[PDB]
């Protein structure tokens, strides 16, 4: 007798899928405005193929299992691992650059509320095989494009932008092994979400000294670009790239939508430069999206060369809590072109010939399928939001003709 | 290093993917044109949901795990009950309703029946006729002619279980037994006869009503069906409506009757349907049917008519490839913006911005590359045209546009 859905899910019935639709419409249109390629892999993967375990949160936050046959599995909670499987797999025959995008449901053994529930949808923009910071500023513009499409501003959200090289240099310059620093990152990112004093007691429980745990500290803080130039060089990848990355969305106009923030570090072990959140503007949800510059990940599933990659995830819930705050989903009801009524059952297979006609038509019409009075007949094409009531009545019909209310006697001809 | 899919699934990259939506927007096309609503479940679902256990297939053929217990959805039907159900007094009726999910049985693979697959859902809830029926099967056939079919290629077998349903409570076996009996003798098309009796015996019953029972399959038609039990009849005059309304919508020879059809699942209670190529090559392209007393058995505290239908995207794929109906339409871009040099980059973006602006779909090069490269590049993805931002041409307010000579920022669009 059980009608609510499993743990922190959502049912979609037709006045919420309303809104999925129109959310979803967008992401597919930017895609296709930018010239990305739509693809698709199995919401179920092997379990092998998430084995990173960089002190992640992401490795037992799983929905693992076992089928018996074939061997072990899990439902995917990111979209990027499938991809470089099937681009891996694609091999010699894959054409590059390539722009691929997805809007795959994903599995988080999560923590429900507030906007991170146990299931969600997730945009996923990637382009792969371009190692210029050009790629970010398409990225980042392809969800700009898409928010403005939804209905929001500069004003309403914004993006803030950093690389990970600044850290990894500061890092690689103290006494300590690129080893530790995937983890550090995974540590530094929660600066954000929890106060100073325990990230800076997980940094020395991961074997770093204080004196290194402040210049990450400094880092971590530092206001502008101009700023990193000093304690990095203005001669400096990290350094130039950011302002390459700055010079170009201005130019292309998206100037009041991004900014710098040198706190911006993402929770995921295999960015390698330049990386970005989403946000909004008077800081009430998690990330909007998140995305970055991945060059190493495809070498680490084997490609015997690697490939640069940037690409971001954007989630399908965060998003509407704010379109939902700034009354930006009003709900749009159901309708449809036209609605048959058989006067009574005898004119029934006169009215469904009426309904094949305005199909073809390319119409949209619907029709009474139960035998039910000329009332409610009307009370239905309103319930369904009809544009028009096609009564197909006898004595009419016997002067080839039918009844049209809009909301006289009409020949079919004149009707489509 | 391993880049297989699990199991029996399918990757879906972009050029099998194309194909995929271009099955989709029929799909969808068909529901708009027919009216009806989309909605949409979670994949994965409580494991108690599926507790029917009627000695059918589908209850071990499932991704079932423990996180309550749950598995993944093998049919969507029942997830529509429980968010009908869920909507209560607040459900509008009649409603129709569809959609396009996942599915997953741990069935056998090969041929055309792959451990997952997409199945297109047309649900009509809360109509008693078969004016329902009438409009899902049309629907179905809209699909396929959408999809560039006709009725030479593909026919919808139709029936009633009712017919059955009397004959075996005539003999004197309880309804108890009778849907067990709908999913043996579903297997009469897939295997031989004298084991499908063995199995009915098996189930209890004599040879005697075993015979009955292989007679009315065998039934040749509507006619035909009026002599063992009448004109005068629900199944009988049902029947006859269902056929004169689709011959009236105008699909009468995508049609025709099969008293061999019942179907394997066991929650249908009247008319039921499979779509098949007529040459008889594979598996069924889509099934359904009236199942009234579902929603009552989930709980609804007045029961309530269902009937719909479920619609592979495996299947149909092969016999449109078989049919050559599946040209490879490889992906196009209006533009692609090079610039002429990488000084000329942020003017490019300018041009770019400009046309996306206009609507336009465009795309442009994004690492440093020769000029020929681009115009290599601007071939592979199927531009309509190459917008090249040159210096002197910039100076003078221009681009240069080449067709696949100068030309001013404001017509471009
Ligand atoms: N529990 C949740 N509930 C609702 N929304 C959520 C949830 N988790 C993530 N999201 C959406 O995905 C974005 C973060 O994705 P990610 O970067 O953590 O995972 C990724 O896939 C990264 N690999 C991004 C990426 C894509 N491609 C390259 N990098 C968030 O802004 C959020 O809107
Ligand atoms: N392994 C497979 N490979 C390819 N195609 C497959 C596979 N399994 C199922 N299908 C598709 O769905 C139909 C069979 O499922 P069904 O109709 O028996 O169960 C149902 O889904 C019921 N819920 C039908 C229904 C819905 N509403 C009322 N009745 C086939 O006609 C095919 O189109
Ligand atoms: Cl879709």
């Amino acid at each position: 007798v059980e009608t609510e859905p499993v743990q922190g899910c959502r049912d979609f019935p037709p006045e919420a899928m309303r809104c999925r639709r129109h959310l979803f419409d967008v992401f597919h249109a930017t895609a296709k405005t930018f010239g990305f390629e739509e693809y698709d892999a199995p919401v179920l993967e092997s379990e092998e193929l998430y084995i990173r375990k960089a002190g992640e949160e992401i490795t037992e936050q799983m929905f693992n299992f076992i089928t018996k046959g074939g061997h072990r599995v899990a439902l995917r909670p990111e979209m990027t691992p499938s991809l470089a499987r099937l681009l891996l797999g694609k091999g010699r025959s894959l054409l590059l650059p390539a722009k691929w995008y997805s809007i795959p449901q994903c599995w988080r053994y999560e923590a429900i509320t507030r906007g991170r529930r146990r299931e969600h949808y997730q945009w996923n923009m990637d382009i792969v095989g371009v190692k210029s910071v050009s790629a970010e500023v398409e990225l980042v513009c392809a969800a700009c494009w898409a928010m403005r499409s939804l209905g929001l501003s500069s004003k309403d959200v914004g993006i803030k932008v950093n690389s990970r090289k600044v850290l990894q240099t500061v890092v690689e310059q103290a006494g300590v092994t690129s080893d530790k620093f995937a983890p550090v990152c995974v540590i530094v990112d929660k600066m954000e979400k929890i106060p100073r004093e325990e990230v800076e007691a997980q940094l020395a429980v991961l074997g770093l000294e204080p004196t290194v745990v402040d210049a990450i500290t400094t880092t971590l803080s530092l206001k502008s670009i101009d700023e990193i130039a000093q304690r990095v060089g203005e001669e400096h990848e990290a350094v130039k790239e950011l302002r390459q990355f700055f010079e170009q969305v201005e130019a292309y106009g998206y100037g009041d939508w991004v900014l710098f923030d040198a706190s911006v570090v993402r929770g995921l072990a295999y960015y390698t430069g330049i990386v970005f959140e989403g946000f909004d503007r008077e800081g009430k949800f998690r990330a909007l999206c998140g995305g970055g510059r991945y060059d190493n990940l495809l070498t680490t599933y084997g490609s015997p060369t690697p490939i640069p990659c940037a690409g971001f995830g954007f989630g399908d819930c965060v998003i509407v809590e704010l379109l939902q705050e700034k009354r930006l989903l009003p709900d749009i009801p159901h309708v449809v072109d036209d609605v048959v009524i058989p006067f009574d059952e005898s004119m029934r297979p006169h009215a469904l010939a009426v309904l094949r006609r305005l199909r073809d038509a390319g119409r949209s019409a619907d029709i009474i399928l139960d035998k039910k009075k000329v009332v409610q007949a009307f009370n239905y094409a309103d319930r369904v939001g009809a544009v028009r009531a096609v009564l197909v009545a006898p004595e009419e019909w016997e002067r080839g003709e039918v009844q049209v209310k809009m909301l006289f006697a009409v020949p079919l001809d004149r009707l489509v």
